Order: C-alpha cells, then sequence, then structure tokens
C-alpha cells in the first residue's frame, strides 16, 4: 500500500488493529459501562458537574419559553389568525410550564425548563434522552385537578435493555423495537432500576410503544449519532472517561504527594534516642515570656553527629501548570466546552478570545439546543397542544377541526415552536447591544430575533412597554 | 537527472522508494483499517471527537434551511412567479425539515440538519457519504400516516464492498459498479454490516442502483476526490492517523510517568526494617492533639545511614509546551482547523490573530459545506421536489408539465437551491455588522448573502418585520 496510517508495516501501527464493530455492537458490549463510569465521574469531579451545569445553562438557562410558529401558509390561514394563536397558546403553556406545580413532571418535582435542563444534563452524562408521555387523569377530584393530563417520566437509559438478556437482533437493537427501515416502533424498559434491591420488579421488562393508535408518542428517544446505522446514544464523556479518570488521579496523588512532604517538616539524623533529641527541640517545654509546643523562635542545640534537615513545603508541580491545562483542554473539546468555562480559568483571556471561544461553543450549545432540548420540549409541547385542540381551548384556524390533527403536514404546521432559552450571554454590554440596535434599525434583523437574544418574546415586551407608556403618561414624566 | 528530490542519489532520498499505486488500489489494499483507526480515534480521544463536533457545527450548524433559486430564466418563467414558487416551497419543506418527528430519516431519527452533520461528520471520519433514498408509501395507516414517502438511510462505508468479495475491475472498483467513462451506474451493499454477529443475512450483497429510474436518484455517493482515477473516498484523517495515535500515546504516557512519579512522594534507604523506619515516620501513632495516619507536620528522629528522601511531584513536560501544540498543530493542519478550535487553547491569540485564523477555516468549511452539505441535502431537495411537483402543491410556471421535470436543464432549474446554516460567527459585532450595514447600502451586497450570514431568512425577516411594525403602530409605541 501506500497510505502510511492504513498499514501495519510501520512501528508505529504495526500494533494498531482496530476491529471493525457496529455501533450498536459497542454499545450492547460497552454500554452500561460507560453509563456507570460518566455518571461516576460526574458525580465525583468538580469539573465535570460544572461541565453539566454548563451544558444546563447554557443550552437551556433559567427559562425555556414557547414562542409559536404557526405555519400559516401550509394551513392557508390568513395572517391575523396566526397572531390570536401565538397569543393565547404562549400564554396557556408558559403560565403552566414556569408554574411551581410541575404539571408537566409525573414526579410533580421538575418545571418544564427543569425537566429539559434534566434532559440536556443526562444527554452529556447518557447520550441519549429517553422519556416516558404518561398520562394523569385530567378533571378528576378538586384534590387532584389538572389542567391537562400529559406527563412526562423521565427514565434512566439503564431500564432501556433487551428483555431478559436476549441477544439483539436486526430488528432489536439494545432495547429497541425496530422496523425493517431501522425505526423504532417500540421499547423495552424494565419496571425498576437494574439491581435495586428495594423494588422486586426489577426482575421484568414491558414493552413501550413510540406511537399510540394515532401518531401521538408514549415514548420519547433523542440521540445525537456519530456513526450511520447508530440507534443508541453513545455520550460524548466516552472519548474522555480515560482521560478524565487519569487526571483526577493525576491530582489527588499530586495532592497526597504535596501533603505528605509537607507533613516532615524536617527530619533529625542522630544516634542519640529521640526523647533526647526532641527535648532538645522543645519537647515537654513550658511556653512562658510527645508534642512539642510552640512558643516561638528557639534556638536548639544540637550535638555533633545530629543533623538538623530543615525541609519546607515546595510547590508540587504538574497541577496548575500547562500540563493540567492541557488536559482539561482534552477533556473539554469532547465535553464541548471552552477550558475558560470547564476549568474556570479566565488568567489568560482578552476580549477577542473570549469572544472567539464563546462563538465556538456557542455554535455546539446551539446545536445540542435545537437537536435534543427543542425536541424535547417541541415533543411536549405537541402533546399538551393535542390536548387544548381536541379540548378546543385554543383558535382554530378557518376550515380546521381536530380531526385535521392527525394530517401531518396541518399538525405539524401549529406544532412548529421556537423555544426562547435564557440569554445568550453578552461579554459586552454596550458594544453588542449597538450592534442589535442598529441590525434593527437597518433590516438585517427581527424584534423577536434579538429580544430572543436577550432572554424575551417580542409582544410580551411591547405589551409591557405600553402599560409603561400608559403609566409615564397619566403620570405626566418627562423621559 | 539533477533533482536531488527524485533522485535516489542522496543519503537522505536513498530509502524513500515509494509505491507507484492507483488510488482505488489504495482504498482497496488498504481502506477499512483506515475507516476503522479514524472511529478508534474519533471514540477515543476527545480532541478528534472535538474536531467532528467541530466539522458538524461549522459547516451546517443548528439549522439548514432551504433558500430556493428557481432559475426563471432558463425556465422561460414570468416576473413574480419565482417568489410564489419560493414562498410555497419554502414554507413547506423547512417546515418538515425541522420538524421533531424526523420524516426525512428512514430511522425516524434525525433531522434533516441532523443527516447533513451526519454525513459531515462521516465525511470527516470515512471520507464519504453514502445513502439510499428509500420510499415508504404515504397516507398509508394513520399511525403510518406520512406527508411524503422520501426517506434517507446513512449507509456505514463498511457495507459498500465488493460482492463475495471479488477482486476489482476496470468496471467496479471497491463496491461501485462503473461504466465505460468511469462514471457510478450502482452500489454493492451487503445487507447488513460486516462481521455484526446478530445477523445472518450479512453473508450476502445487494446491488442498488444510483440512478433508479428516469433520472430520480436511487443512492448518494459524495466524496471530494485528491487523486485523479478515484472513486472511492479516503478520509483526511488518514494523512494524520499515525500522528494522533502517537500523540494519543504521548500524551497518556506521560501523564501516567507524572503519576508514578507524583506516587512515591518519598523514599527511605535504611539497613533498619521497614516496620521500624515507617513507626519512626508515623506508623501507628494516635492522630489527637499498615498505614501513616497523619497528624498535622511531623519531626522524625531518623538513625544515621537511613536517608530520608523528598521527591515531591515535579512538573511533567512535553505536554502543554509549545511541543504538543506542534503535534495538535499538524493534526489540525489535516483536519482542515485552526490549533485554537482544534486543541480550544485560545490563550496566544489577538484580534488580528483570531480573525486571520477564522477566515483560513472559514474558506475550508465553505469550501466543504458546498461541496458536501449543499450537494446532499440538493438531491434530498430534487428528491422531494418531484413529489411535491406530482402532487401539485407547488406552482409551475406557465406551460411547465410534472414531465419536464425530466429535462435535466429545467429540473435543475427548479431543483437549484442555496442552503442556510447557522451564523457566521461575527467573532466581533458592532463591526461585522456596520460592515454589512455599509456594503448593503453602498450595494456592494443584498439582504440574502447577509442576513443569511446571520444564520436568517430575508424574506421570513421582512414578514416578521412587518408584524412587529404593525404592532408597534397598533400599541402607539416609539423606538
Amino acid at each position: 500500500g501506500g497510505l502510511e496510517g492504513a498499514e501495519r508495516n510501520t512501528r508505529e501501527m504495526f500494533r494498531w488493529t482496530p476491529a471493525i464493530i457496529s455501533p450498536d455492537q459497542q454499545i450492547a458490549q460497552d454500554g452500561t459501562l460507560a453509563l456507570s463510569r460518566a455518571q461516576d465521574i460526574v458525580q465525583n469531579d468538580g469539573y465535570a458537574f460544572g461541565a453539566v451545569a454548563i451544558h444546563r445553562d447554557s443550552v437551556v438557562g433559567s427559562q425555556y419559553k414557547l414562542n409559536s410558529k404557526p405555519n400559516s401558509l401550509v394551513l392557508g390561514a390568513p395572517e391575523g389568525w396566526a397572531e390570536e394563536f401565538q397569543e393565547v397558546v404562549e400564554a396557556r403553556f408558559n403560565m403552566v410550564a414556569e408554574s411551581p406545580e410541575n404539571w408537566f413532571d409525573a414526579r410533580r418535582m421538575n418545571t418544564l425548563t427543569g425537566l429539559v435542563r434534566l434532559a440536556v444534563g443526562g444527554f452529556i452524562m447518557t447520550g441519549e434522552v429517553l422519556a416516558s408521555c404518561e398520562w394523569m387523569k385530567p378533571n378528576g377530584t378538586r384534590m387532584q385537578r389538572r389542567p391537562f393530563g400529559t406527563a412526562i417520566q423521565m427514565i434512566s437509559p439503564y431500564r432501556l435493555s433487551n428483555p431478559d438478556n436476549i441477544m439483539d437482533d436486526k430488528y432489536l437493537r439494545s432495547g429497541v423495537k425496530l422496523d425493517e427501515m431501522g425505526a423504532p416502533i417500540g421499547y423495552w424498559l424494565r419496571k425498576a432500576f437494574p439491581g435495586d434491591p428495594t423494588d422486586l420488579e426489577q426482575w421484568r421488562w414491558e414493552y413501550q410503544p413510540a406511537r399510540f393508535d394515532w401518531g401521538r408518542r408514549r415514548m420519547i428517544h433523542i440521540i445525537e449519532a456519530l456513526l450511520p446505522g447508530q440507534t443508541r446514544g453513545i455520550s460524548e464523556m466516552v472519548a474522555a472517561l480515560k482521560q478524565m479518570k487519569m487526571t483526577r488521579n493525576f491530582q489527588e496523588v499530586t495532592l497526597q504527594n504535596a501533603i505528605v512532604n509537607a507533613t516532615y517538616a524536617a527530619a533529625i539524623e542522630s544516634e542519640l534516642p529521640s526523647d533526647v533529641v526532641f527535648n532538645q527541640m522543645g519537647m515537654g517545654q513550658t511556653p512562658f515570656g510527645k508534642n512539642i509546643a510552640i512558643d516561638g523562635a528557639k534556638i536548639p542545640h544540637l550535638f555533633p553527629g545530629t543533623k538538623l534537615k530543615m525541609q519546607p513545603a515546595g510547590t508540587p508541580g504538574g497541577v496548575g501548570t500547562d500540563y493540567e491545562e492541557s488536559l482539561l483542554r482534552n477533556i473539554a473539546a469532547s465535553l464541548g466546552l471552552s477550558y475558560e468555562q470547564f476549568s474556570r480559568d479566565y488568567t489568560k483571556t482578552n476580549y477577542s478570545s473570549a469572544r472567539a471561544s464563546m462563538a465556538e461553543t456557542w455554535k455546539y450549545m446551539e446545536s445540542r439546543k435545537k437537536l435534543v432540548a427543542d425536541r424535547f420540549a417541541s415533543m411536549i409541547y405537541t402533546l399538551w397542544l393535542e390536548e387544548e385542540v381536541n379540548a378546543g381551548n385554543v383558535p382554530l384556524p378557518p376550515g380546521f377541526t381536530w380531526r385535521d390533527f392527525y394530517d401531518p403536514m396541518k399538525r405539524d404546521a401549529l406544532c412548529n415552536a421556537e423555544w426562547i432559552g435564557a440569554s445568550r450571554g453578552q461579554i459586552d454590554e454596550k458594544k453588542e447591544t449597538e450592534a442589535a440596535i442598529l441590525r434593527i434599525k437597518n433590516g438585517l434583523s427581527t424584534y423577536e430575533a434579538e429580544i430572543a437574544r436577550l432572554g424575551g418574546d417580542f409582544r410580551e415586551v411591547f405589551k409591557q412597554r405600553a402599560r409603561e407608556e400608559g403609566i409615564i403618561k397619566d403620570l405626566g414624566l418627562d423621559f
């Protein structure tokens, strides 16, 4: 051959013979070991926990608001219906979405924003979002009333497994039931976490269809595939688990080394007995104007042949140097982060380098957002919207009926949504704001687009400004 | 001759005697080992994984929107028609492509943007985009209801192989069937992944035409041919694989060396028993005011001949230094990346250097986009547009009929489309923005290009700004 890196004739490559292996078989063999190792590292390494928090906060942030994008042209509806639908749905949805009642969570502990945060954080940690679209009976007794029935239960990927540990097949890959095309049609879920001694049911599986008798989702599965034909998610951490673990071992053994070196503040080499030597150094000496009482500035007298070697605490190397910076860079590269975010070290930043790292990392996080968090929350929104449409709590477009919601086009037209996370981050308020103002005033952008960059949707902002101007006017304030 | 660099006369070049090997013979003879080594290094190094992510996010980003450019002239179309067709086609296509339903993906797991990202990542990792245009009948059972039949199965380049492992020939080069002029006419695909111990049919191959019938595309194959006469792609990693693996080995063995030198915090050399020596050092001492409990600082008394040697953890060299920088820079040179993106080391940057690197890498990524991502999506768009023209959802120009879609010139006139990825960074905002505004107002550009540089679509932006201006006017606001 002529390709140097694709041959074994080379001393550097003779031993590198990786196996031809399917991604699904990588997951089947490695699988739970990667999940457990990633969870371990996240739960025992501060940098990884922080990275998870950074993913949560950059992708989603403090809020995850709905902006509804009804595709009027597919629906043929007039430009003037859409604004009413947007108003009504955004109000009704965001109200219960941000509500502390946790309506959307079957466990009633996470707000929608919190559900999305949990998904994203698990994604980097597990490689996939796995959730069930439970149903909690609405219009029940007053003590258990609900505005809507749909609820989400986020599932541990450990529970997704082939029933009774059978080997995988063309139509069954690590717990996923596949059609002939490879499309997931249903998932095999252990009724409880594996190995959990508190639940006897963990011995058993249940099969949950991805789609109901109609295309309504009963299960939510999301991955960002690396290889063609991959159907189970492999976490980004897997590329770095070795580096993360060995970096942690390095940090800890370095810290132990430092401590050990600092404890032995001195050493005597003496042929005297210990009781004499330490008495020379202040043992048993009372402090006044086998533990030595420090009082101050002693001058010991040591017989010749007794050597007092003082061993002051040196600076332990490696950690805090460019080396450990490089390790953390290698990791953050897999986690999609900038060294500054991952390591919390901005010592060597400047306005341009900070801005460049922000641009790269924002590209990555906007990708994760629009391809994991937006899909997840949109799967939730389409369910809530199915409920409201069948109930007629929303303004249907001319000629529409809740039965048309089964038409993929007419459905995706309404369920189309854009999601406003927190503000995008703003390293320089003055300059970036003037840029946005320029882009608006010169037509290069919408208010909706910029105000979303600022963490809001433009219409409530304009309503609030209307209220503020009415208040200002009747007060007579000349601003 | 006189060319010292193409002669074996010199001491340096005597042994360098490379084989004259056909490109396809390189792919055949080495080949799969390049794929395995590339996916290995990607799945076991954070830097390569980050590089793949950077490709996906730089080439494609968070969105991949259609901007149809119907060549009204060669269609002989009248004024005004192009706007109506563009409106309808983009309204439908972007809506379905960004839908969480995963219409275009036969696995029903990736949106269109995700398919393009998956190609781009597989490209860098395999040199090839390989996909099958599947057909799933629309308007079947409700749960199977689809808006269109076009589906794309992304295919593992391992499955593209000569049937029954026969040797290649004039008309059959590593799985690709060739005409007399070397053009691909069909592809020989294993039924399933090779060596998958999950299904039996992997012993069998399937020939799939490249052009199903009457112009329609049954399969998609894309490569960046380095050499003439090349029909299979070679990953741009292959120049780097040796360097990647050896720098990985260097990083890891350096880390092991560091951890080892840190572990042995000290040594005692003594003809004393170990039990005695460690007792001198604090073994068994109870910590208040088999292993040593530290309790504050200590002063051991050691008998003469017992040298206590402190061995504090030193800084490991190589990694973190300019040496590792040069290695990662070599690799970045092959992957088309800047050292900063690849390594995330944005310390030694300044505005002009950052801008220069950004431009250098943007040229590469724009080239990759147009040559790989835009062609893939354009093929998908032609397949979808075929369905839409047959169904009559899109307004055809006067005199055009669904049979004219066979005419290569008119077919290519309609299918002509540009694609909008995520925004082009805009590192130094308010300067890039002022630049775009001046470029527009002085006529050196148009809203189409600049807003696309901002990740938006101009016509939708103008509609939304019309809505915003109407709302402002109705609320009586003055921004």
